[PDB]
């Protein structure tokens, strides 16, 4: 979208969406995105946060406490595909771990509008 004088990005009249409602999740590559997962584990610190792209590229992940009695992880995915999140407790893998997440490029562009 277009931002400037403290103005939130909206949308024009005609539909120009660039992402189908496929049976997959969509995330913003190169930007810390939160993930809502149903886990029977409250303790945050007691848990561990680790991620490794499909190409073997480590990514900065950070676990935080979400509102409405929810909890999710927040990391900056660099590669798109099937990411595996290693979630354990004091060195003991937890349920639903490693957590699988699907990463896809929102818009076709290498770090925004910039020459090659």
């Amino acid at each position: 979208g277009s931002s400037g004088s403290s103005g939130i990005p909206g949308s024009p009249f005609t539909a120009k969406i660039t992402d189908d409602s496929r049976r997959c999740s969509q995330v913003k590559l190169g930007s810390a995105a939160d993930f809502l997962l149903d886990i029977s584990e409250t303790d945050l610190s007691s848990l561990t946060a680790s991620i490794k792209a499909p190409s073997g590229r480590d990514e900065p992940c950070l676990l935080k406490r979400l509102p409405n009695n929810h909890i999710g992880i927040s990391f900056i995915p660099r590669e798109v595909g099937e990411h595996l999140v290693s979630i354990k407790k004091n060195g003991n893998h937890v349920a639903n771990s490693p957590v699988s997440i699907m990463v896809v490029q929102s818009e076709i562009g290498d770090s925004g509008p910039s020459s090659g």
